[PDB]
């Protein structure tokens, strides 16, 4: 079980990781293998002097405050969320375009962008006058909350994976990892994508034909929608990946629909089991989300994205194939 | 009792004696201003707040400033809720505000810095603290003002807003966030540069406000305007305001130097300059925000932003 957890993980690099299995085979320990593997892979530990049983302390208990029960935002979403920004990072117009600190941060970010997440969206957190509610004032509740839970955890015995870091890179890791996990509230994807288009339209290249960006502005707006696309890319994998999210996420969104119909609420969209279109709300979310942000990423690094964009394209296609 | 009634007499003008109130209370301005001001605007009736409830929660929320804290306790909070009472009342502002508006404005108020450790948000962020792990180091002062603000409606007797409807208590909630947020002073260049901007693009009959993003503009200035309102006061009020804030930022660097911190602006008392800090404090941000204020409202800040001139030149003349 061992050596076909290892054949599985060399494929890291890939987009369309056997996710799932890997969650199995790792004994449903997805994101610590996937992240330590990444941290090998791209010399991290070495760079950054991280005890590696100081890294799979952490990993571990990062990995067991995802909740086990919630059907979409566990550990295996974090874990494809950590791989998809492996790959991203990768792509050949960002090569040598961010440092160590920046990579560092991203997939740390990933890592932690959802956890502790309850199931629910931000809205019903508002409308039941949930105690994160309450503690946040309405504003990215979840998302402040997770950034707050992982940073806290690097604080039990032997989580401080940061613990070499200069003072100067601890500060900019932290604040570049609070701006990105931010900009995954899906309140800001329209202003994040508006955002993501002016720079394409306006965007400069070097000699090396790789991305210029010459200050934090750009170069933070880039890790953000770096990650926000990895968050909003199960649409964009192979498939049978691609289904098995929907099956997930249609299954929280029940659920919430659920206590929302209990306690005489109006049910939010697509969470009424008794009224759904699965598919009509894919081709929906493809044509008015994801496709649009999509695109606009395989612009920014054209022509590096055209398969996934042509995988995403294929699967709107195939959903919507079995509409009529 | 006597003389506190007379005191708050005042309540409408510019300059009440806040801490003769503040003695005269038994060290509950914050409460007896308050339940003053929602008499004088008829909100118990208007909003069908029950009397002990709100004193219930006035009193609650008043024990959540701190009493060793010496100028973010409950006398400023009391200060700010007047002020920005003074401020709703500006002739250029008559019928731009609805009453959950006005409610808002005066609640946010006297909630917006409860609970207030005596230390600045860049302390609480260096330090490593609690409040700043929990806030992700954005405005983590205010947030926790709001939250803590919010909580004490959930104790017994303290729901003040029982008898608002479902959409008044979400429509309330929204304004009186956006409200204390803007009370983080990182924010004062955009929110005077969006004040500004209404100044130079306004239109008056008196003020005309249509749009909701430029009224909680204004709102979010005013109170911002009362928080920052001590040079504006008459003096023996304003000299005593400087003696706390420096007392409390003088301890901020007491506990910066024992830790073997850097010492924060205005915070070193072994290297201060109290005098030379009122004056720079008042033309650097003091007079800027209150001529800008003033000329939104034409020209009926003027005794305010003469006292706040007046001041100056006196704190001025004070440096040899
Ligand atoms: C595999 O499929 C999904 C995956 C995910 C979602 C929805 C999916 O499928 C409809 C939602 C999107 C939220 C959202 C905001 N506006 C929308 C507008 C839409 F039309 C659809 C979704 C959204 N997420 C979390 O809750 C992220 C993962
Ligand atoms: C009576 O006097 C005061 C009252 C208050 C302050 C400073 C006072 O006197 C120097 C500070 C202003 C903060 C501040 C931000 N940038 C600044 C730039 C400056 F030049 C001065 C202050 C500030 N407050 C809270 O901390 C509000 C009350
Ligand atoms: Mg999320
Ligand atoms: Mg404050
Ligand atoms: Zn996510
Ligand atoms: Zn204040």
């Amino acid at each position: 079980q061992e050596d076909v957890l290892a054949k599985e993980l060399e494929d890291v690099n890939k987009w369309g990781l056997h996710v799932f299995r890997i969650a199995e085979l790792s004994g449903n320990r997805p994101l610590t293998v996937i992240m330590h593997t990444i941290f090998q892979e791209r010399d991290l530990l070495k760079t950054f002097k991280i005890p590696v049983d100081t890294l799979i302390t952490y990993l571990m208990t990062l990995e067991d405050h995802y909740h086990a029960d919630v059907a979409y935002h566990n550990n295996i979403h974090a874990a494809d969320v950590v791989q998809s920004t492996h790959v991203l990072l990768s792509t050949p117009a960002l090569e040598a375009v961010f440092t160590d600190l920046e990579i560092l941060a991203a997939i740390f970010a990933s890592a932690i962008h959802d956890v502790d997440h309850p199931g629910v969206s931000n809205q019903f957190l508002i409308n039941t006058n949930s105690e994160l509610a309450l503690m946040y004032n309405d504003s990215s509740v979840l998302e402040n909350h997770h950034l707050a839970v992982g940073f806290k955890l690097l604080q039990e015995e032997n989580c401080d994976i940061f613990q070499n870091l200069t003072k100067k890179q601890r500060q900019s890791l932290r604040k570049m990892v609070i701006d990105i996990v931010l900009a995954t509230d899906m309140s800001k994807h329209m202003n994040l994508l508006a955002d993501l288009k002016t720079m394409v339209e306006t965007k400069k290249v070097t000699s090396s034909g790789v991305l210029l960006l010459d200050n934090y502005s750009d170069r933070i707006q880039v890790l953000q929608n770096m990650v926000h696309c990895a968050d909003l890319s199960n649409p964009t994998k192979p498939l049978q990946l691609y289904r098995q999210w929907t099956d997930r996420i249609m299954e929280e969104f029940f659920r919430q629909g659920d206590r929302e119909r209990e306690r005489g609420m109006e049910i939010s969209p697509m969470c009424d089991k008794h009224n759904a279109s699965v598919e009509k709300s894919q081709v929906g979310f493809i044509d008015y989300i994801v496709h649009p942000l999509w695109e606009t990423w395989a612009d920014l690094v054209h022509p590096d994205a055209q398969d996934i964009l042509d995988t995403l394209e294929d699967n709107r296609e195939w959903y919507q194939s079995t509409i009529p």
